[PDB]
């Protein structure tokens, strides 16, 4: 039963094996018009043949070594798969129909699942060397499946770890449509969604995809703008897409390869290097087998009776025919042909096959060496090596713990899986022969804490095979300090737009999603990067004008004092005696008060300065005018007292019913703030000005009626002149009072006060001073 | 050999069958201390037994029919699977080892794939009735698989269509870990991502899941705000999670069920209604098989000798034992016990099994009725019905075309697939008994273009089983008008925040991603939904201030006209002749011009007004001053002509123009005029002031002379008035910007003109009249 081509040997215990000597079957359309015939597989697999030789070498070495299973020999029964489920099921049917003790598993995950479904019925243990699908770790469906290779969850996590380490957020994914790529892509999608990474496209490929599908995938890749692509597939399934992309000449992409095709000879070609240069992928850990290469080099089509594949091996290696293609003898050298059969650098799957073979032998030895009364079966008994059975071997494999030739313990967990380290490689170009050379740049440690597993040597990486600069795989560029992030409808969060912050607000981050606002008494600078303090505007003594306006007030004070001194010294003189001396003294004191009252309008407006800035001039000028109207021909003193008392009443009631107070205003201009004080009540100020103007008008009329008189050196005309200039300077500033609101309101008030005081002093006293 | 429990009959052609008589197997895991034994099955499946009976009915009816396969008989060989791959693989090994022609497929997708992997080796056709996975459409790996049920791509598309129809963007997903749930969830994820729908979580379940996994899934469900959950699984896989959720009393969720568990009896139970009420799911199209209920109701443990499952059927129906718990006598009635065996409303998978049996039976008739020379094989030949083979039956099934018992046409496409309509159902509570009722609320057409496939009646839906209001699942409330969207870091694009638009911008529609700016003459209102026109400020005729100034101007003009009229009405008296008669006419004409020149400062400043605003007053006042300054006509003409030169040079070099100011306040437009060359205006001011100054000096040096009513005193008075009014204007010009600068100009002009006229002419006009 089974195919004609096989490798067979006899022994006390027989082992099974399945290896992919071919890459795939011949593609054709079978119309059911004639009886269907057997399908043939086409291309050859030197790597699979090397795996088969590794298994045979392990079995033969175990037989030769007398320290393991004495007085007992092992045989084998090995078939070919051509990487197809149908071919592997024919061989498996002959395994369960001599009986096999255990089978060394297949390569593909789907083939392994199909074989294990049949193998688990009879409880025949199956140890695989290359199937890493997470679906095979379910022990409810696969009762007797073990493997020497770890599952792909760690690799899928490592891919996301690498992507996060190189700071990318815009990637695409491609997977093969089988039991190996889909769960891996699902796990990677979960991890990437956890790590805040956006995925643009996701596609499925196959070895038997057609022209429309390949062109659609190529157009999707071409139209996409992401530059990093994660591929979870194998070489036979990835070849057509690579061929089409090479034909279309698409460059500038970054490939993240899984372990299946990170070292495949189908893709690593010099012709394709200009599209797949700089690939970063994963590799397992290499082992050491001493005499393996010597065992490999000794194959021969005539000296290998047990091996049936050696004939076609010779045919494919030497392009000949064994008794158009010529006739080749049996005298050639396999060390002069460039084939992957012996052109290897590390052994990984070969070491997996070695370990999978040795595990069964160790379990058999454990069965053989049992001491009665301390076994694992029923009431402490154990099996017998004369008629041992598959379920007993499976139990002992489930309870196995041994150390290998290198010195590491081998143990299978509850799910029958091992644990192992990963390595990271980079594709380069050989300067001598042009071949692709795999250069190690990092590793992945699975015994470390989360977030401490990845190590990357950045300086040893060429990115497209010729570049030393890390690529750019962001959807959009980063925002600046003065801008914030926007929203583009119909796009993921990884893509946005930068919008400048509005006036009065600032931002200081390169990825800010909003604009900040530092607190009051502050404003945002011109480009809204930082917020600066506001400026306070007010006329103070420091203000240049303030110092000029103070120079003037003290000049007036000094002039009044000098006039008073000249008057008091010459009191008895008839010129002074003509006027009332006490009235002159009171008038000069009131002029002193008027010149002093202008010094309250300058400076910081404290709550008391603005309380008395106005009445200090109002009362003084009222007293001046009242004394002036008196000095014209003591009752007059009491009339003066009445005139001052009337103003005192309204001033006191105003200050006691609605005091004026300081005020900081931030409304006229946003960037600057003012300090100006309102009057509280406006009726009081209006009435003050009205009473002052009423007394002024009364004095003006009274001095107008008696204008034409020469008494007192024509005082009654200079009085009218003084009243006229007072009225003119009061009228001239009404628009300034009613319109502006800055520091110019204070300065004009001081100017008017000084003008009125100076005119009132000069017009009255200059004539008498110039003659005394 | 095969399992002892089976159903068997003999005929010319033997058919195969696989049905799930049991829900599963016992979870007793051996420790390999002793030799392993056969595993047993736990629960009974009346629906599976009915499915099994349908095939036997179809075969019996075919054998009874005399016009379909005369002189031929059909046998069968049916086994149990217990929904397990291992049990179904044991039966399949007996099929390929007295040779079957075709096998009626299994129920589960994984079991179907496992059976097809072995059945394709020998090219034995296999027609399934319930496996709808899209992985079975691959003809490069399944060379002999056909099905009477459509695949799940249409259902996955319809789920996203329903979600878009009910306007949701915040959902969760739950799937079974097998070949039925994962591809469906993948296709649904693709469709939902294409349709702009955000998915919160995604979890996997299984029939043999453990306590910690179930609690983790429950916590993941409970910690989210998404209310709509899409489930692609079956009842046996869903039961533990539903039981745990019922135990923890989680309510308020909306379930979207796939066709596998949308009618499962394991989930649709009264005790779980408070959790799974108001479920919306899919269903296939029902069929009609006459004489089928009568065939179903005739089962008996003794009369049915070919069937071997009848004894266990009886024991599970009546809960007793059979002699070969009480003892079953064997005379009870099936209609007196309520089990899903005969308590049904529609036949869908039973009709699928019937269709598969008849599809197998028609290819044999096609082989039998061929004509030599025109055949489906080499050289136009055909086979022999006495030695027909599986590959020939497969060919004739691949080239099959026949009419149903209703009248529709049955053909298998290049992938051995069918297409069919979908039905949409809702879960309710029956007030009569309390059972769950599946109420039809819509359908899903497949013979239509994209976008016109789904019909839903919303008025027939109860939400959570008791409500008539469409639920809410957003992750964010809608942003209103005048408000903008905002990014939340670390969250999907479906969750955002609302931010108000700034000053000067607006937004009208809802869910706006940006605020639009307003045109150059509009400004946003307080609510920032739309902007309004800016206000334009300038002195106007309608404004009362302008009307007052206009009234003053016309009064002055009329007074000047009256003065001139009285002057001309007394042309012979010597009082007028004492002064220059002709020069006074020029003086009064210049006075009229000066009065009239004050109407160019009122109104909206146009281009032509601002060009001749200033020169009119300048020329008029120079005329007046030069006339007062004094042969005499020559002197005044040459003195006043020099200003026309600078006026025309100004108006030819840099004419002033109107200007709209939008830089002082952002909500107010100030329309003023700029002079341009300030040097020309300064020169006009200087020339006028210098002429006034020389006139004032000449009149001041000779005040005392009473030549004619002391005219020198009045001339000096007028000059002083002019100089005083054109000094009082300085603060208003300096710090009263706006519409108040134009007013003080008019006031000063009118005051100066009135002072001049009153000083010069009134006294003489009072003496004359
Ligand atoms: C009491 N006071 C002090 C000296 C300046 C002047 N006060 C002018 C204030 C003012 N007038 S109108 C207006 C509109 C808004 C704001 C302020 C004003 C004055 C003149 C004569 C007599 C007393 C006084
Ligand atoms: C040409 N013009 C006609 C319009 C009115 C006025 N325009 C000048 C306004 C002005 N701006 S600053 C200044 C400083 C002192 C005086 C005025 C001004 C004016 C006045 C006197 C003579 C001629 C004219
Ligand atoms: C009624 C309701 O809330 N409808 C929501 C809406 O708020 C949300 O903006 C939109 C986004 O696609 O999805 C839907
Ligand atoms: N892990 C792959 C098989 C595989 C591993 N390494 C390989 C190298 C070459 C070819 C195939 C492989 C699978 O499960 O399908
Ligand atoms: N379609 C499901 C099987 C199925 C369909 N309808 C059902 C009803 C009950 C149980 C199972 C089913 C699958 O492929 O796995
Ligand atoms: C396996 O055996 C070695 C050698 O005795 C021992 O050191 C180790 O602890 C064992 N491991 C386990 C997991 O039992
Ligand atoms: C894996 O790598 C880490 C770090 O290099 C190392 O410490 C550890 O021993 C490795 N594990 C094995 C099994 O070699
Ligand atoms: C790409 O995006 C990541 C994640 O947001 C960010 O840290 C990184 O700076 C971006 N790259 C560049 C070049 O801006
Ligand atoms: C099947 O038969 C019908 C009825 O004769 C015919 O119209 C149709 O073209 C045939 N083929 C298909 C694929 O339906
Ligand atoms: C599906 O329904 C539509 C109407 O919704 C009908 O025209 C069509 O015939 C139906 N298809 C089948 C196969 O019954
Ligand atoms: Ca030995
Ligand atoms: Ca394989
Ligand atoms: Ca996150
Ligand atoms: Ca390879
Ligand atoms: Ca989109
Ligand atoms: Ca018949
Ligand atoms: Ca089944
Ligand atoms: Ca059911």
């Amino acid at each position: 039963y089974g195919p004609d081509q096989r490798a067979q040997k006899k022994g006390d215990i027989i082992l099974g094996g399945l290896f992919p000597i071919h890459f795939g079957v011949a593609a054709k359309d079978q119309d059911l018009k004639s009886r269907p015939e057997s399908v043939e597989c086409i291309r050859y697999n030197f790597r699979g043949f090397r795996w088969l030789q590794a298994m045979i070498f392990a079995i033969e070495e175990i037989n030769s070594s007398p320290a393991l299973l004495p007085n007992l020999t092992l045989g084998y029964r090995i078939f070919d798969t051509c990487n197809t489920v149908s071919k592997a099921l024919e061989a498996t049917l002959s395994f369960v129909a001599p009986s096999t003790i255990a089978v060394v598993g297949a390569t593909g995950s789907g083939v392994s699942t199909a074989v294990a479904n049949l193998l688990g019925l009879f409880y025949i243990p199956q140890v695989s060397y290359a199937s890493s699908s997470r679906l095979l770790s379910n022990k409810n469906q696969f009762k007797s499946f073990l493997r020497t290779i770890p599952n792909d969850e760690h690799q899928a996590t490592a891919m996301a770890d690498i992507i996060e380490y190189f700071r990318w957020n815009w990637v695409g994914t491609i997977a093969a449509d089988d039991d190996y790529g889909r769960p891996g892509i699902e796990k990677f999608r979960e991890e990437a969604e956890e790590r805040d990474i956006c995925i643009d496209f996701s596609e499925l490929i196959s070895q038997y995809s057609d022209e429309e599908e390949i062109q659609h995938v190529v157009e999707v890749i071409q139209n996409s703008t992401a530059k990093v692509i994660v591929v979870f597939s194998s070489g036979p399934d990835l070849e057509p897409l690579i061929k089409e992309i090479v034909r279309r000449n698409i460059t500038g992409k970054i490939w993240l390869a899984s372990e299946a095709w990170a070292s495949s000879s189908l893709i690593a070609m010099p012709q394709y290097f200009h599209v797949v240069g700089g690939t970063i992928g994963f590799a397992l850990k290499a082992g050491q087998i001493p005499g393996f290469r010597e065992f490999l080099k000794k194959v021969h089509p005539r000296k290998s009776v047990h091996n049936g594949f050696a004939k076609e091996f010779w045919e494919e290696t030497f392009n000949c025919h064994l008794q158009f293609r010529p006739l080749c003898t049996g005298d050639e050298n396999i060390s002069s042909v460039e084939t992957p059969y012996i052109d290897y650098t590390h052994l990984r799957i070969s070491y997996n096959v070695y370990l999978a073979v040795y595990s069964i032998a160790h379990a058999l030895q454990d069965i053989y060496t049992c001491l009665p009364g301390r076994g694992l079966f029923t009431n402490g008994s154990c099996a017998d090596i004369k008629k041992v059975e598959a379920w007993q071997v499976l139990k002992h494999l489930r309870h196995l713990n041994f150390t290998n030739n290198m010195g590491e313990q081998v143990t299978f967990d509850e799910c029958g899986d091992l644990v192992g380290n990963y390595s990271i490689i980079n594709w380069h170009l050989s300067p001598e022969d042009g071949s692709i050379v795999f250069k190690e740049v990092g590793y992945y440690n699975v015994y470390a804490k989360k977030g401490e597993r990845l190590f990357i040597n950045e300086e040893k990486i060429l990115w497209s095979g010729f570049s030393r600069e890390v690529p750019f795989s962001n959807c959009s560029r980063d925002c600046l300090a003065g801008t914030r992030k926007g929203i583009i409808e119909g796009e993921p969060t990884c893509c946005f737009e930068c919008v400048e912050c509005p006036d009065g607000e600032y931002s200081d981050e390169t990825d800010a999603s909003a604009c900040n606002k530092c607190p009051d008494d502050f404003w945002s600078n011109e480009n809204h990067t930082s917020c600066i303090a506001k400026e306070i505007e007010f006329l103070s003594w420091t203000e240049p004008f303030g110092i000029a306006l103070t120079l003037f007030a003290v000049l007036g004070i000094f002039l009044t004092a000098f006039v008073l001194g000249v008057f008091i010294k010459f009191r008895n003189t008839p010129i002074v005696k003509a006027t009332n001396r006490e009235l002159s003294y009171l008038l000069l004191f009131s002029l002193l008060c008027c010149f002093s009252s202008s010094l309250f309008f300058i400076g910081e407006p404290q709550d008391w300065t603005c309380r008395l800035r106005q009445p200090a001039f109002g009362i003084s000028f009222v007293l001046c005018i009242s004394c002036i109207l008196v000095k014209t021909n003591n009752l007059q003193f009491l009339l003066v007292f009445l005139c001052t008392f009337m103003q005192i009443v309204i001033c006191v009631i105003w200050l006691y019913t609605a005091p004026p107070s300081s005020y900081r205003n931030q409304e006229l201009e946003d960037e600057i703030i003012f300090i100006t004080c309102h009057e509280g009540s406006l009726m009081a100020l209006g009435f003050l000005i009205g009473y002052t103007c009423l007394l002024a008008a009364i004095c003006f009329f009274f001095a107008f009626k008696s204008r034409k008189l020469p008494e007192n050196f024509n005082e009654a005309k200079f009085i009218t002149f003084s009243m006229l200039i007072f009225f003119i300077v009061w009228i001239s500033f009404i628009p300034a009072y009613a319109s502006t609101y800055g520091k110019f309101v204070s300065a004009v008030e001081v100017i008017a006060i000084l003008a009125a005081s100076f005119g009132l002093l000069a017009c009255i006293f200059f004539n008498k001073i110039y003659i005394i």
